[PDB]
């Protein structure tokens, strides 16, 4: 079970298992134990007032999939198969399953997020009989429970060379905000005159089918395709027609073509990976966090992925500082074209972010702790990050100084990264409030450590605060701009306090209190405030054991990681790493839940920050703060006998790391 | 495990458990094996178009019990707790959980759907403390996926005396048809001034609750109630006023009133009773389907209880001849109030049945073969039963007579039997086609053996049309009225075929086939068109083994029991007895499936079955032609000692059986 490419599970146990998702950075599918059906799909940008929060929140869309397959009569079922594995290819995203139905077929189907059509699924079929046997066919199209008001509709499209039947749902989302089409049909290798007949049953009122029989004489293959297009009215102004059209146009391209496209884009996204030697389970590991990350992200968009991605509902799908801080710096350094996308989100939402700042008393842009479709405030109202956790402002404006070091894209910086800079420095500069000694403080908010609730200059935040202040002045430089002298002045006064012994204080009413993540140690990595070796020694020996076994979220132990491969400590750095996910992993693929022994997976931040950790702590690589990647002095872990990172920066540059 | 009364579970097994029903013929509250949490419930005569069938059918309703406890803090889980039991006790149908939690507090919870106040339910919870604890209690009212465009409120209803919390939703079915609303409090023994204050917390779209915490110093108990009311615009026209007035007026009756007079309507349900000496299993089985008819029906209603009672969605909710053949007749010997109420629901919907016969061409009354609100047809169109199983008809007619037989009132004969008579009389002599023979034939139908379809001259449809005719003849005679003569003519020709061997044909196309269910067999009982025991006995002969074991529902072997018991051949009627329903129980509490080895609790058709099985076959109990009940020889299973029928027919007779 230690494939560099493969996650394998033999017999999967429904009573301990936790799917995998395929996905295109659009549309997400996450596994079943059961042959030929699917859990959960997950459309982005689709968000309706659903379930947790009283907010938006992705919807669980129709799981398009779903196949019933019946040999002379009988229901294959999880029961009366045998031999019968799952694998996801980590190399192109392909969910295969197969098995042994008795005495009679070898059943095998892979199914396919399509890499270049974001709104198109496949899955290919494949029976290899040993006797005689006729199977029978079914495509459910189910409306979920989420779901209102569908309508269930089939056709034939048809000329001199083709039937294209088509297996159509159109339904509502919970308020009515957005309608969604999926619709399906059947691609066979024989033609039209020898094609299977498809029939249509609408016996339900949530669901439709359609279906074929087909006699298989022994010793024969027989293989079909289900081409599935799923969209919305938050896609496209006609979503009914523009999914008929798209999986007419993907049968006509046909299976070959689409999965040759679909292997292309997987290529080019391998074209950055990371090889270790000496460790197969670590090796797995980190392509399982590059894969994710990957499959949750998607070049020339304006998409940014959630804490889950598209694994499933977790945090209502909201976009949040996981982005810009967690997933965003390892994209920067592998595919400065995913971060792109990432940081293209929140340039369209500036003006959701001004709306904020305005409604909250304050100038420039304020981003929101929780982002959705408009940019404005998602976070549940019960939760008071909403209402008082700012550092996200200082989170993007940080991440939007990164493209612009690692591109010295100066056309980006001028028409979205200056807007974006400028702007939250006059929310910052807003925020703060000068004191009698002239110093400049930052009251009452959520610090990054959220156990700290409604407290005054967060170490973290008004870190933030003096990195976006500082950027956004250089910004203003590279353009050929005098930034007002008010943000350099600020920067320089900000409050960032040690107690006695010399620590880095969290917050103005921090003693000893166990704290739920990394805060004060984000100052020495990422912001790099704190560069003094001793210091960063003395913040980390305080702050390690102050975050409680359970119920802590994976966006601590990475950073940890990481400080001691800077520090050239190898034990520590190592010990840090394996406890930053391996105590968070789920059966049977090791997807990662966001906290020890947790079942909520799958946790894309935690994958995020361990790939800083052995990208930019392993492997040493940096964020120059003049421009581009510099590798800095680190370890490896002492079984690592090589660390080779690929496609680096915009050079593409190799970095190989040994002892 | 074999208490006369009382049906127990220990540590039950969400792997392997079916929930037990309490149920007052309007609510059922189906049980979870979670502490302190409900499965399902479901409303009486709310339907709306939902799932299966594309039909009609009853709607998951609101779990309003569900609590969540917390002991200083800590959570009450099914993992965390020990000792843990759940008991349906059949007298008064209480379903009771207990358990107890670490060292700190033994819970007792104890929830009844109340027998006199059809929308209203009460939870009683008892903590006993071995130590020091705070306890944090919290009511959820979630609005299941089945409901639409919630809206939930909270508010105090005060006086001098009292501070009424209310928890409140209002919600619409699928397709609006219906608005439900339920309306919940907490009940406190201490008073107004001591009692805990309530909290209210609306986090999610679909979910809110209140709670209170509460200090119980060790050695003490601390008891309290949640009252809830379940209501629908099908039972009212203002739902969400009429829950929230019949919560304030069951929390102002108080605990003590409310149980007192459940307790007094379950005596009298019990005052027509079945006692078994020397069969503890068995006596406690017969008492499980007793409780299971007594808590799906409700006298001096017009209720109708579908083939699942209150335990379910089984088959939609809707209404079949499962009344009027399987449990009316043990509820008319018993319980002739109950019988009113079932025949009441067939009358109510006459016009429908009018109108269903003008649709399809022909005269008087053509019931539905599935009823539900309107009384019209509600089969699935998939289903040819909907179009071609007519026997419903003569099965409704057969029951109105028995009612009149049994109880003697003939002014509920002139103002209720008759039209329905009449109409249903009307119905055969228009459904019926002379040959060239002058012998009457039925074309063209789904036999009772429903695997027959579109066959001619089934046995029991034919039977049936000749006993309805027969019996609207009968009615006019007791009424001074002229029936068409042409109703006898008919009724005296209908065609009966026998085969070569001098078994009645189940219908002119078969010969061996395998049947699903009695058909033939029914010719004898209920129908006693077959007096002849050497022909009834040939028929059992030829037909016994044509029923498969898989996926042939209880609708057959208590009909055998009966007529070998009339046969008076013991080893026989014991052994179709207990396959009757022993091959179709579930764990833990022996509930019900419709098939042997089903996974589809709780079939109260299949119940209704075994208790005519039990009443008028080793009972001897008979519905005298002449009118009254009257009891023919029987035999008891060799191991049963005594069997005691109390309260049968008018005279609430007790008939006492031995060897
Ligand atoms: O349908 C798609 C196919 O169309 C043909 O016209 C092209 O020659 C193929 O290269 C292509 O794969
Ligand atoms: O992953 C979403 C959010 O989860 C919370 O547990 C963390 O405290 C936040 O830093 C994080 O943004
Ligand atoms: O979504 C509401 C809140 O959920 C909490 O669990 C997280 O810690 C917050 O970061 C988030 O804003
Ligand atoms: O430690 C986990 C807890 O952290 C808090 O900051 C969040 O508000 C809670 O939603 C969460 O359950
Ligand atoms: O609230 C209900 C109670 O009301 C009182 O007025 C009566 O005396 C009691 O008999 C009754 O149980
Ligand atoms: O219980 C509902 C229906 O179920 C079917 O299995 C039987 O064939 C019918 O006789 C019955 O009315
Ligand atoms: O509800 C549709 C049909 O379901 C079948 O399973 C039953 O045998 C029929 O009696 C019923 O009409
Ligand atoms: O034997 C069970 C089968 O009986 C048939 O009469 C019904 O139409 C089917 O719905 C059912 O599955």
């Amino acid at each position: 079970h230690q494939d560099p490419w493969k996650l394998s599970a033999d017999k999967p146990d429904s009573n301990n298992y936790y799917g995998e998702t395929v996905a295109n950075g659009m549309i997400g599918i996450i596994s079943s134990p059961e042959p030929l059906k699917v859990k959960e799909v997950v459309l982005a940008g689709t968000y309706d007032i659903y379930k947790r929060g009283r907010v938006s929140s992705f919807i669980p869309n129709y799981n398009l999939l779903n196949m019933k397959l019946a040999f002379n009569g009988e229901s294959v079922q999880t029961y009366n198969i045998n031999n019968y594995k799952q694998e996801l290819d980590m190399r192109n995203g392909a969910f295969t399953g197969s098995f042994q139905f008795k005495d009679l077929a070898t059943v095998t189907y892979s199914y396919y997020a399509l890499r270049h059509l974001p709104h198109c699924i496949m899955m290919v079929v494949n029976i290899n009989t040993q006797k005689d046997t006729e199977i029978n066919v079914e495509n459910l199209l189910e409306t979920p429970s989420s779901l209102n008001n569908q309508q269930n509709y089939f056709q034939n499209i048809t000329n001199t060379h083709v039937n294209i039947p088509l297996l159509t749902s159109v339904a509502f989302t919970p308020t009515g905000r957005s309608k969604i089409a999926v619709s399906n049909t059947f691609l066979f290798d024989e033609g039209k005159k020898l094609q299977p007949e498809i029939l249509h049953r609408m016996n339900d009122a949530d669901m439709h089918a359609m279906s074929f029989d087909k006699k298989i004489k022994a010793g024969k293959t027989y293989s079909f395709a289900l081409i599935g297009s799923l969209i919305s009215s938050d896609h496209i102004n006609d979503p009914y027609n523009e999914a008929e059209r798209l999986t007419i146009y993907a049968a006509l391209e046909g299976k070959s073509r689409l999965l040759n496209r679909h292997m292309q884009e997987w290529n080019s996204l391998w074209q950055s990976d990371i090889q270790v030697e000496g460790d197969p389970q670590a090796q797995q590991d980190i392509r399982s966090m590059l894969y994710h990350l990957y499959s949750f992200t998607r070049k020339s968009t304006s998409l940014s992925p959630s804490p889950m991605g598209l694994s499933g509902l977790g945090y209502n799908g909201h976009v949040f500082w996981d982005t810009e801080i967690w997933m965003f710096p390892p994209m920067l350094l592998l595919h400065p074209e995913i971060a792109k996308s990432m940081i293209e989100y929140r340039y369209q939402r500036l003006d959701a972010a001004r709306k904020k700042a305005a409604i909250y008393g304050y100038d420039g842009a304020m981003f929101p702790w929780e982002s959705a479709d408009s940019g404005a405030e998602e976070t549940p109202v019960n939760a008071l990050t909403g209402a008082f956790e700012h550092h996200v402002t200082g989170d993007v404006a940080i991440a939007a100084w990164q493209y612009y070091l690692v591109t010295g894209d100066k056309e980006w910086l001028k028409e979205k990264g200056w807007p974006i800079l400028k702007a939250t420095a006059e929310f910052w500069a807003s925020r703060v409030e000068k004191n009698d000694k002239g110093e400049y403080e930052i009251k009452n908010v959520v610090a990054a450590d959220e156990w700290a609730e409604n407290i005054d200059n967060n170490a973290y935040t008004n870190g933030t605060a003096i990195r976006n202040l500082q950027y956004a002045s250089k910004c203003a430089t590279v353009l050929g701009v005098i930034a007002p002298k008010e943000w350099t002045l600020i920067a320089d006064k900000i409050l960032i306090s040690k107690m006695s012994n010399g620590v880095t204080r969290e917050h103005d009413s921090y003693t000893d209190q166990n704290i739920k993540q990394a805060d004060a140690n984000l100052l020495a990595y990422p912001l790099k405030l704190i560069t003094d070796k001793e210091q960063i020694e003395r913040d980390l020996k305080y702050y390690q054991t102050k975050i409680p076994q359970s119920d802590t979220p994976a966006m601590t132990q990475a950073i940890f990681s990481l400080l001691y491969s800077r520090l050239e400590d190898s034990d520590q750095a190592y010990h840090w790493f394996k406890d930053a996910y391996q105590p968070n992993l789920n059966p049977p693929f090791r997807v990662i839940s966001e906290c020890k022994g947790g079942t909520n997976p799958y946790f894309s931040t935690g994958a995020g920050g361990v790939l800083q950790a052995v990208i930019m702590g392993f492997g040493g690589l940096d964020i120059d703060a003049a421009g581009g990647i510099k590798q800095v002095k680190s370890v490896l872990p002492k079984n690592w006998k090589k660390l080779t990172i690929t496609g680096i920066g915009i050079e593409k540059k190799t970095f190989v790391l040994t002892h």
